C-alpha cells in the first residue's frame, strides 16, 4: 500500500457541516476501523499510522484513515467549539457519508479526544473504543499544564520552522535518533502544502482552549468496550490519565509500552498492531 | 494423558544454597520451551490451585508448563525461613531448574511468586527468558495506600487463626467480583491449609525473622535483563497499583497491563484475557 | 469548656427543612468558625472537635461546633438527596438562624462534603474553607471503593455493636493505642441514645449513594481561599483527592500529616490548630 | 548594623574529608539557635539569591541563619567534584559547622540543597535538629514525569551555553508566575554566570563523573531520624510532585505542603507562606 493508491475524499452534511470535503485513506475490506490522527502540525491520517493500516487489513480489516476536518488534504475550517465534539460530528459525517453503520475508532492524542466523544454522543454507531494518550480530559494530578509538548505544538503552530518542527519531534519521541525522513517531510510538506490550517487551528485554540475539551464528568456513560494505550514517557498529555479512564468507563483496560512517547503506534508498531488486532478479534 | 491435577502431580529433590534434599512438588504438563509459574503467599496457596485457569491454553500453545509449589507450601517441603522469602524461593526455582535440566524458563509470578520472579531475575539473568509479573509483593511503601493493605492484614490474620470462614473473607478480598467463589475453590484452600498446618505455624515464625520489608528489591530493579510483562489488577486490595507503575519505570525492558473489574489474581479472574495476552508476549515480544 | 457549658438548640426553614431541630456548640466572640463532623455512626460536633474548639476561642473565634441534620442531638431525617448538598442547606439555615452573614468553615469527610456544597451554592456566605479528607469526589486513581474504612462504617451502621465500633476507631486512627474511653464511650452513647439515627443514614444511603456526592467538575467555581488537610494514612477517603482538589480549586494549598489516620484535628491536634488558626489569621 | 548581601557576607576555611583550607563563602545574620540553608544547582544559584526573602524573618524571629554558598558556586571555591554532589556538599556543611563552632543546626534545602540536606541528616544525625525540604532533587525516577524533566534539561542547556536569554527561559519554566522575573533578580544570575565560569564547567566535568542518578538517597530514608517539612511547588517542572509523597512516606516524621501556582522556588515565590510556616515549625513542632 501507499499514500497515493489509498486516497480519497468524500463530503458531509452533519450538524453545522454542509458540503465540507474530507480528505481519507482507504484499504481492506469488512468490519470498519476508522483511525484518527493527533493534533500536531502537518498531522494527518497517512503520517500518522503508515505502520498499522496494513497489519490491519490483513486482519481483515476495513481500514479508514481519516484526515480530521482543518489538517491536511481535508477542508480549512475554524472552530468556536472544542475540536473533539466537532471532530465527531466530521466522523459521524463521514460515515453517513459511506454507508458505515458501525465502526471501531483508534484515537491518537487529538484521534482520542475525537472518539470520546464520538462515543458519548453516537453510542449506536461505534464498535470498540482504542484510545491512545487522548488529549482533553482536564488536569493531572501531577503534572502541571500546559504540557512541554503542547508547548512545543503551539511554538510550531506560531512558527513553523523546520528546525522546530524537528525539535517537536524530538520531543514526541522517546528514542530521538530512531528520526527518518520518510516521516520528517511527511510532516514538514503538509505544513507548507497548507499553511492556512496552521492560523486556523491558533483561532480555534483560542476560541475553544484545551481546558473546555475535558469529558470526564460523562465518562460513566460510554458503553464501548475501550482498549487505552499509553506511552510510558508521554510529554504531551500526563501518564496518570490513562487511569482516570480506567476508573471511570465502565469497561476499560489500559497497556502502557516503556521507551514510548507519544506515538504508541509509530514507536511499538508491531506491539501495538498485535495487542490492538487482538483486542478487536476477541475482546 | 489426560491433563489433570494428578496426572501432572511430580516431586524433585533439590540441593541449592540453604536446601539439601529438600522435596519441591509441581505439576507438569507440554514440552519444549520452558514456562515457570510461581504462586501466592496466602494460606492453602499452591501451584495447581493458583494456575489450574491457565495450564491447559500454555501447553496447547506449545509450552512446557511447570506449576511449582513453593518452599513451605501446600505439597513441597516444610521450612522455617531466616531470610527474605523472595531470595529464599528464587533459590527453590534455580534448584529445580538445575535438577530437571532445564537451561532457560520463562517466569510468570503472582504476588510472592511475583517477588520470586524478581530475585530470580536479579540473581540468575542468565537462567531466565521472559519475566511475566502479576502484582508482586515486598516492594516497600506505596505512594498512595497505606500499609499494611487490607489483604495483607486478612493475610496474616488468617496464618495466625485459621478458620473456613476467615478464608472466604479473604477470598472475597482477593477478587473484585465474590460471586465467582465456588465451594470448591473455597474447599481447595481450606483442604490445603487443613492438611499441612505446619506451614502456616512456620510462614509466622519466617516473616518475624525477615518481615515483608525486607523483601524489597526496589533499588536493584534497574539490573534486570528480562523483558518484562507486568500485569495489575485495578481492584488490588493486597498490592498497590502504583508499584505496577514503579516497576515500568525502573525494569529496563517493561510494558504494563491493567485489568478492569479485577482483584489479585489476574490470571484467574480474567485466565482467557490473560492467556491470550501473556503466550502473544511469550511468542512475539 | 465542657458539651454541657456550650449545648445549644436552634430550629431551621431553608428550603425542604422546616422547623427543624439543629443542636449545636457555641463558644467565643467575633469572627465565625463552623466545624462540621464525619459520617460516622456516633459522630457529632463535639465528639469530633473537643481538641480544637479551645484553642480555636483563645485565637478569637466565633467557634459553632454543629450536629448536622441526622446525628447527634440534632432532630433524625431521610434524605433522597446526596447528604453533602443537603447539610449545606442545614448550615445555610442555621446561620440565617442565628444572623450570620459569613462564616469560616472547617469540614471532615462528610463535613468536607458539605463545606464544598456550602461552598458551591452559598459563596457569598462563606469566609474561608478548610477541608479535611472530604469524601464525595468520585473514584480515586489508586483506591479500589469502597474503601477500607466505609465498609467498617456500613458494618458498624448494619450491627451497632461495641467491639464493632472499637474496631472501626483503630482503622481510623493511624496509632490505635491512643484509643481514649471519653472518645469511645461519646460514640457509644451517641449511638444508643439515637439509633434512629443508623437506619435513617442506611436509608438514605440507599437513595443517594457515595457515588453521587461528586462534585468534581464544580469543584472550579469555589472562590473561597481552602486549605486541604489529609492524613497519610487515611483508610476512609484516599491521599489522591488531595491533589485533586489542589489542582482544581482556584486557590487552594495541601498539608498532609504523617502518622495519621482520618483525624488529623484529632491526632494531630496542636499541629492542626496552629496551622488553621494561622490560616485564618493570615491567608 | 543593617542587613544587606554585602554586611552579612562572610568566608570561612572547611577541612572535612575532601577539602583541606577550602574557602566557603555564606551569608550570616542573627544570633542564637542556627538555621543553615542550602541552595539550588543552577547555573548562578547561591546562597543570597536563593534566599534574600527569607534571611530577614528569620532573624527577625530570633534565629541565627546562614545562607551557604555551596562548593564550586558563586563565591565559594572552585571544585571539579567525582562523587555524588548531595554527599559532597554535606561534607562542607559539616566542614563549616565545626569551623563556626555550631553544634547542631536546623537545615532548610532546595533542590540541590535538599539533596544536600538529606544527606546531611543521614551522615551526621546528631547535628542535625530540625529538616526543612523544598524540592529536593536526585531522588529517582519519578512515577509519573518524563526524566529528564523540563527544568532539568534547560539546567544542562544553561551550563553548557552559557546565554542571558537561555537563563532568562530557564527562569521561565522554574517559576509559576513568568511575571514576577524581576530584570535584578535575573542580572544577578547572571553575574554570578559570567563572574565565576569555571563553575559551570566543573559542575560539568563533575556531572559526567556522578551523574545525577548517583545522588539517590531513597532506600535510605528510613535512618533519617529528624522532624521533616517537605514543602514543594505544585507546578514544579523540575522535580516531580510525586517524590514529595516518596519523602512523607519513607521518612519516619515527617509533613508535606503543597504551595498551588508555585513552581520550584516556594521559599522565593511565596515568601511570606514559607515563612510564616516553616518559623512556625521550629518554634512548635
Amino acid at each position: 500500500l501507499t499514500e497515493s493508491s489509498t486516497s480519497k475524499f468524500v463530503k458531509i452534511n452533519e450538524k453545522g457541516f454542509s458540503d465540507f470535503n474530507i480528505h481519507y485513506n482507504e484499504a481492506g475490506n469488512g468490519e470498519t476501523v476508522i483511525m484518527l490522527h493527533g493534533g500536531g502540525p502537518g498531522a494527518g491520517g497517512w503520517s500518522n499510522y503508515y505502520r498499522n493500516v496494513g497489519p490491519f487489513v490483513d486482519a481483515g480489516y476495513r481500514v479508514i484513515l481519516k484526515d480530521s476536518p482543518g489538517f491536511n488534504k481535508s477542508d480549512a475550517v475554524v472552530m468556536d467549539e472544542q475540536r473533539g465534539l466537532v471532530n465527531a460530528r466530521a466522523v459521524k459525517g463521514l460515515m453517513d457519508a459511506l454507508d458505515i453503520d458501525r465502526a471501531h475508532l483508534v484515537g491518537n492524542s487529538m484521534g482520542g479526544a475525537t472518539a470520546l466523544n464520538f462515543a458519548l454522543e453516537y453510542p449506536d454507531r461505534i464498535g470498540k473504543l482504542i484510545l491512545m494518550g487522548p488529549g482533553g480530559l482536564g488536569p493531572s494530578m501531577f503534572a502541571p499544564m500546559p504540557m512541554e509538548g503542547i508547548k512545543l505544538l503551539f511554538k510550531l503552530y506560531a512558527e513553523p520552522s523546520y528546525e522546530t518542527l524537528k525539535q517537536m519531534l524530538q520531543v514526541f519521541l522517546y528514542d530521538q535518533s530512531l528520526i527518518t525522513e520518510e516521516l520528517l517531510q511527511g510532516r514538514w510538506e503538509a505544513i507548507q502544502r497548507q499553511p492556512e490550517h496552521l492560523k486556523n487551528f491558533l483561532i480555534s485554540a483560542q476560541k475553544a482552549p484545551l481546558s473546555t475539551w475535558d469529558v470526564t464528568a460523562r465518562l460513566g456513560e460510554i458503553k464501548a468496550k475501550t482498549f487505552i494505550t499509553w506511552g510510558r514517557d508521554d510529554r504531551f498529555v500526563p501518564l496518570d490519565h490513562g487511569l482516570k479512564l480506567l476508573w471511570n468507563i465502565d469497561d476499560a483496560r489500559l497497556h502502557v509500552f516503556s521507551k514510548c512517547g507519544q506515538w504508541a503506534q509509530w514507536e511499538h508498531a508491531d506491539e501495538f498492531n498485535r495487542l490492538v488486532i487482538d483486542f478487536l478479534r476477541h475482546a
